[PDB]
């Protein structure tokens, strides 16, 4: 698979080595691995590179909330594809108002623990931008069981889903509490459209290499719970191709998206509507993007 | 709009300069053009040189005949966009009958003298082949005023109803015709993937250079016959993009035809399929697809 040209250009953060040893032992220290192969399994994906892919220019002392954050939520996701669509909202749904402080966890249960110990160590560091990335993960963990998944989709009618599955708003509010990045709701409704196009491009990346890893899924895993929803699916389906050809159009999409990206923020600076704040925020999408993809083609996640 | 890389080698009938100056100088004798600009329009779009693209081993005494066909049609095409479906129905039922030799012409009207002496003409020439075309046109011309035009349609959804609104049917038959290539009904269903792969191919490459046209159709003609109902606008709906975004992805995806095209000709010769009357069948729904490239490329009916 050969990625046409790209300009955006991925920056990792230098404190990568450091926070990834010590959220890698937290979890390894806490949650509950069935077996030594998983255990190395979950350290050869490296989840804590894509989060300090993602979000490059984190504060130093706010890098390891979010590397936990979505290291939880990895290994969340990884379950829920053993389950069906009903035991999975069962699952995420115990553990919302646990996220949110309302209900005490289970001590003898690790993701309880490990949820509500997270929450409430960001609402210590920042308790309003923490709160602000409550509702974006609750609105992903209930797309990740919606029954859309099983139902008919076009590719615009996915990509308006997937916007939700893939986590596009939580990203966004998890990037702003690691850089401290405050706008105003007024700044926020200005780049809505530029939030819009970067979705489609985190998801379209994602589920071109993550295609084999869910392929098998499917076959294996719970008939719901990996069930096989995604655009390089939907698109072969469409136009009568093989996934690998499938593959291969998506990917010239996603580079019309980053020049779409380049002809919003351009618009956005020639109106005088790019303030100092929003032009850190476009900045950081385009790290989530560049960083997405350069963790997606080297993660052993999805090689192997 | 550079094109991806193609390995067909389009190829135009060698008589296509005199065959164009017999079936231009026809239409300039019997239609009813409005004013001088619209005849100097006519001869600029090279009906005839299309023609010579599509069936480029068409017999040197038959070429003509999918000329003269191809050219009244391309000419009822344009009428079309200023009728509703209502009216443009109406129109097309009307040649019908008169396609079958069941009804004679009005000959005060150009269009039904000219369709019936055609199709006269070509059952002089070779009965049995003639009559073979005769439904996979009214099958197109009853496509054209669809009401699902009217109605919104997905990618998949749409090229299968484009199928017969591109007129993929009556292009095999009248390329049947040309060549005097007959197949049996066991030749026939075993190349129906292949047709519908090969319409496909016809459908967006038309779409991406006639878009431009159209959309000034859809601002300018009659609300229903001129609506905008094209591959382009489709995927730049919902994929959120511009419409020369959706070009440059449609192509990459024609591309990918091209190779299922290749495959599915090779397996149908490892298969023990391959007839000789297949062999030349299938090339020349190459040369369809090749030349309807070359010439969309270079057609004033696109560009101006
Ligand atoms: C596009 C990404 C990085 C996805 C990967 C899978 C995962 C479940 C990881 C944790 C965060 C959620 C939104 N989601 C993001
Ligand atoms: C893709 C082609 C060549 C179309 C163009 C428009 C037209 C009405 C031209 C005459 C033949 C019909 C099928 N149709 C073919
Ligand atoms: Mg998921
Ligand atoms: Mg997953
Ligand atoms: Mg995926
Ligand atoms: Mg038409
Ligand atoms: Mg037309
Ligand atoms: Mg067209």
């Amino acid at each position: 698979l050969e990625p046409p040209p790209s300009t955006f250009q991925p920056l990792c953060h230098p404190l990568v080595e450091e926070v990834s040893k010590e959220v890698d032992g937290y979890f390894l220290q806490h949650w509950n691995f069935p077996n030594e192969k998983a255990r190395k399994k979950f350290v050869a994906a490296g989840f804590s590179r894509v989060t300090c892919l993602y979000f490059p220019k984190a504060l130093d002392d706010r890098i390891h909330f979010a590397c936990r954050l979505l290291t939880v939520l990895f290994l969340i996701d990884d379950l829920l594809e053993y389950m069906s669509f009903e035991e999975g909202s069962a699952y995420n749904e115990k553990l919302i108002p646990i996220s949110r402080g309302d209900v005490l966890p289970d001590r003898s249960i690790p993701v309880e623990y490990i949820i509500y110990d997270l929450w409430e160590s960001m609402r210590a560091h920042d308790r309003e931008m923490a709160d602000e990335i409550l509702e974006p993960v609750f609105l992903f963990m209930r797309a990740q069981t919606d029954r859309t998944r099983a139902r008919p989709m076009g590719l615009g009618g996915y990509l308006e889903y997937r916007e939700r599955d893939v986590g596009k708003e939580l990203l966004a509010a998890l990037m702003r509490f690691s850089m401290g990045l405050k706008l105003s709701p007024s700044e926020l409704q200005r780049v809505r459209e530029i939030d819009a196009n970067c979705s489609k491009h985190l998801s379209v990346v994602n589920d071109i290499y993550s295609y084999e890893k869910e392929l098998y899924t499917s076959k294996t895993a719970h008939s719901e719970g990996g069930i096989l929803c995604t655009s390089v699916q939907i698109l072969a389906q469409e136009a009568d191709v093989t996934a690998e050809a499938a593959k291969r159009v998506l990917f010239v999409m996603c580079r019309e998206w980053e020049l779409r990206h380049q002809l919003l923020v351009a618009r956005l600076s020639a109106e005088g509507l790019e303030t100092p704040g929003l032009a850190a925020y476009v900045e950081g999408l385009e790290y989530q993007m560049s960083g997405n993809e350069l963790w997606s083609q080297t993660t052993l996640r999805y090689s192997v």
